[PDB]
């Protein structure tokens, strides 16, 4: 009904794209209808379809879009499939809207990440294909009028993928399946503190977020690597600033959106999203966090670059990480930082790529004494509270927990492992 | 509980403060664990913050240089002599006064324009036997309320205390002027008739949409300031439409608690709204993506200061869009010069709106003629009564009939003499 939310698809479609057809599958006729408006700036040539059944008869469509049109497959592998081979070799630009508020997994939104970022076949000149995630974005309108926040638009790019080696395909899966699976989750948060994946739970951040300064109404923050939502939520809870959350682990991210849609906040919105891949707009956000997430990310520079432009002139960007100190790094460190994919950077390191990018007022602060007490407060915790970890997990979880701990606590001491701030601004 | 909320409140003392020292806060919070929210909240500004719970204790508080409502007068809204009662004791003791008022439950989903009036109009003597009342800064509404609950009916009224010239003017501010003249309820309500719902401008939902598409490309999450939102069309088209983030400010209260009342059964929080004047609220500088004003600015005289506060407010690259009442060449009429000084218009001409946004610093200064599009609006809108006078004559009285079918003739009468034009204005803030 609301032309915000074709809009909204039509935004997407800018972003990632000429286009001489758009094809439209709809079984709500109306809405099907408000795409062909909303999509003239573009094309007039748009044409709506009632079903899935005629995806077939389509062929060469620039632009393909889903207007919750899988409703009955979703929970069936064998017809989702069927209809990825179609709409990968009928696609250009690949557009689903879905609204997942009824399903019965509240966190389905995980599922079907995984299932369309993983999916591959072969096509006509057996090239391997598949659809390029950009982005699975909240419909705006839902968001913020019925305050359903489970209303989704996945946006794809079909393209051939080069040849991969690994067990996992793309980072995306890398990091869904590996750190952060739904188990290893659930243990982090357990160790950290509810709605945290980062050393000192709600407290901890709530000091660290106050370097910013003096926060106003309705102020905007993108906060990058937001996990399970904590900060986020923290920040709009506390100071009344709307935060544009990014993850690119679905498992994270669909935990905190089944969280927002229980509890609702409209100054949070949430996309499953690479950091290097989103393309914000210019010159838009009074504040851009990362707490803790950007050792997971190897081409700083970049990252800088895409901070630096999304702020507004005079703009805050604040972001702690993992990063190496000045010890000759150990064996065991460097098998740790392998098997995480750690990318670490020094403080100066870090400084000269500010100063590169264009940032000024930077400050940088080694916080590792900071996070060695932490990290006693936290094996403490666990140790002392037995039972109740031992009904929620398992002992080797336990273990994994206790004994990773105790290694930070060594890398700490050969001054390999230190935690790192970072302060700056865009220049008035 | 949200600290989001007591810190709004500090947001607003420290505008209206906005240079001054700050000794003391006083705050009256019938929930006592919110109360305490406060002291934790305004910390920054001074730790010398104490709670009350009850205006009963009220009358025993001395010189509060800010003084706080929390939830206070929910149990006395409906008696006007214990909203007296309380305004004499809040006037006297306080420097600023910040009232949160939750109206949700008020069986008056329009109460928000009865309190305003009585503050607004509130007048007291001082102990030096000056005239004192309160200066409205803002009604605004708790915005933890919008985007969390979805009730658009918890607001903060926002005042200063202080000294009024004396005065025997029927009404005595301007948020009366246009609350008891032009835009009483009736009026209102005839005036959205006429225009088409929702809007008290030329033209209607049609008219607005074509107009707001010479902005260009929206995009969603891109913010606006609609400058004399009245009853709040324009925002919720732009609000549905394009996904934009509207807040609109309007000085009259009977317009906004209309606009309020709809919003808040057709909630969106996309928009917001401000009771409050063009000229006085502090906006951020560099915080909008767009400005716009539909046929508002007649009523504003100092345009020159607006133009200044729309160009900082925008972000570099934004742009203001403004259509207006404006005059022509043509040597006024008698009865030009008496409907203009009765609606109190000040008219500028397409020529001094350019020289003043040039003068303002905005480039791509456009500017438009559009009094043929409005002669042709006037033209229907006038026939569409006519046309429809039993329908219409159902509904309101023969006077009412009487002064659209008149005062669209007059208007007509006023565009061929060239006294009276409709004039569009587009710029830009430089990057
Ligand atoms: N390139 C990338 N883009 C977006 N998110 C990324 C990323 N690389 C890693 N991340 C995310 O960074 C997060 C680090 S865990 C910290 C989560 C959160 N900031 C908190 O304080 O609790 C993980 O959720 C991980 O999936
Ligand atoms: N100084 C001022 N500040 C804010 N609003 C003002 C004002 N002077 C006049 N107004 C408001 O300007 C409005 C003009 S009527 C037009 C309303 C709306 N823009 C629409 O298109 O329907 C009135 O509601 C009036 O109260």
């Amino acid at each position: 009904s609301s032309l915000s939310i074709p809009r909204q698809s039509l935004y997407y479609v800018n972003k990632v794209t000429s286009v001489s057809n758009v094809q439209v599958v709809s079984p709500c006729q109306k809405q099907g209808q408000t795409y062909v408006t909303a999509f003239t700036p573009l094309t007039s040539n748009v044409q709506v379809h009632t079903s899935l059944e005629q995806l077939s008869t389509i062929r060469n469509a620039d632009v393909l879009i889903f207007n919750n049109a899988l409703s009955q497959i979703i929970t069936n592998a064998d017809l989702l499939t069927d209809f990825l081979k179609n709409a990968t070799a009928i696609g250009g630009t690949v557009i689903i809207r879905e609204d997942l508020k009824d399903c019965s997994d509240k966190r389905q939104v995980a599922r079907l990440t995984d299932y369309f970022d993983v999916f591959r076949t072969t096509d006509s000149d057996g090239n391997n294909t598949g659809l390029d995630l950009y982005t699975v974005d909240q419909v705006e309108h839902s968001n913020y009028v019925e305050q359903n926040f489970l209303d989704f638009i996945f946006v794809f790019r079909k393209k051939v993928f080069a040849p991969t080696t690994d067990a996992t395909i793309t980072f995306r899966d890398f990091l869904d399946k590996t750190q952060y699976t739904n188990t290893g989750i659930d243990a982090y948060e357990w160790m950290f503190g509810v709605n945290f994946i980062s050393p000192g739970g709600y407290d901890e951040n709530l000091k660290i977020i106050k370097r910013f300064g003096d926060f106003k109404p309705g102020q905007t923050m993108l906060d990058i690597g937001v996990g399970i939502g904590g900060g986020a939520r923290q920040v709009a809870d506390e100071f009344g600033v709307h935060v544009h959350g990014i993850d690119l682990s679905s498992n994270m991210l669909a935990i905190a959106l089944e969280r927002l849609h229980e509890e609702k906040d409209s100054r949070v919105k949430y996309s499953i999203t690479d950091a290097l891949v989103y393309q914000f707009e210019d010159n838009s956000f009074d504040y851009v966090f990362s707490r803790d997430c950007i050792q997971h990310i190897p081409d700083t520079e970049k990252l800088f670059s895409r901070i630096y432009k999304a702020l507004k002139p005079g703009g805050k960007v604040l972001i702690t990480m993992y990063g190496k100190g000045y010890g000759e790094q150990s064996d065991k460190f460097k098998t740790y930082v392998a098997q995480r994919a750690y990318f670490l950077k020094n403080l100066k390191e870090i400084a000269d790529i500010a100063n590169k990018t264009g940032f000024v007022n930077v400050q940088t602060e080694n916080m590792t004494p900071r996070f060695k007490e932490i990290l006693l407060e936290e094996r403490g915790h666990l140790e002392q509270n037995e039972a109740e970890f031992m009904s929620k997990f398992t002992q080797r979880e336990r273990d994994s927990l206790i004994s990773g701990w105790t290694d930070k606590l060594g890398y700490i001491e050969k001054d390999n492992h230190n935690w790192n701030f970072f302060l700056a601004q865009k220049p008035f």
